[PDB]
């Protein structure tokens, strides 16, 4: 079947929705389905937010050893470096943004939100890279509620795959901090059962997860195929399925998009 035709099966027979968008390294459109429907961010903000904290370092505003001291007040739901950290009394900013990105922390990430002005900071990044979609209203993990209806807290896939785009292939960080952010990605500790369980062995993948109350199972990255480079992102909306269903239909949409490509 087709692209579109298989995302549909797959959102007929699971009652979900599929949010997927995939473009060039310029952001210029691949494919798409539903791709400028809202769907709630939840933690795959902490790809863009890392992003946000290395235009930093590349400027100089910010010094990536730098130690951001805490008590036991940011331990919240899901901070495991955070919490062995805790006694230490402090993360680097760096450190706090590997968690954020490759375990999805989240007190890693509301500390750097504290550092750099909170969510309104976020959203004038997202604003500075050319996304006028994409806002963070709330901190973690209140920020992944995803109450329906609610534009709080949301991206579109399109949106979204060009921000990954222009971060990763668009020149928004220098060549150092780009190599890294990319090997963060891949590296993540989080996505074995999403995307990239979906996608050929042999294609470079590196994602940054989200899962939101009320039925929301995110994955957003790229994928390099032999020698053609994607971004990517995908959200969906399956209020019914299981928790480890949510994953499977993540890893479908990976299939979707590998037929799509070996295609080609």
């Amino acid at each position: 079947l087709t692209f579109k035709t298989d995302l549909e099966k797959l959102e007929r027979e699971k009652a979900a929705q599929i949010g997927v968008a995939i473009v060039d390294p310029q952001g210029e459109i691949v494919a798409g389905h539903r791709m400028a429907q809202r769907f709630a961010m939840g933690s795959t903000f902490k790809f863009p937010l890392a992003a946000l904290v290395f235009e930093r370092i590349d400027s100089g505003t910010e010094r990536g050893d730098r130690k951001l001291s805490y008590g036991p007040d940011m331990i919240v739901e899901w901070s495991p470096a955070t919490e062995r950290f805790l006694a230490s009394g402090h993360m680097t900013v760096l450190e706090a943004a590997q968690a954020a990105v490759q375990l999805s922390d989240n007190g890693a990430t509301n500390l750097l939100l504290r550092e750099i002005g909170g969510p309104a900071a976020m959203t004038q990044y997202f604003r500075k890279i050319g996304d006028s979609v994409s806002r963070l209203d709330r901190k973690e993990p209140e920020m992944s509620d995803n109450t329906p209806g609610d534009l709080r807290d949301t991206t579109t896939p399109i949106a979204m795959a060009r921000t990954v785009a222009k971060v990763l292939y668009g020149g928004a960080l220098t060549s150092t901090s780009t190599h890294t952010i990319e090997r963060w990605l891949i590296g993540n500790q989080t996505g074995d059962a999403t995307l990239r369980a979906g996608f050929p062995k042999d294609w470079v993948v590196g994602e940054k997860t989200g899962t939101c109350a009320n039925g929301g199972r995110n994955d957003i990255g790229f994928f390099k195929a032999q020698e053609r480079d994607y971004a990517v992102a995908v959200y969906t909306t399956a209020p019914k399925l299981s928790a480890v269903e949510r994953d499977e239909l993540v890893a479908s949409v990976g299939q979707v998009i590998t037929q799509l490509i070996l295609s080609t």
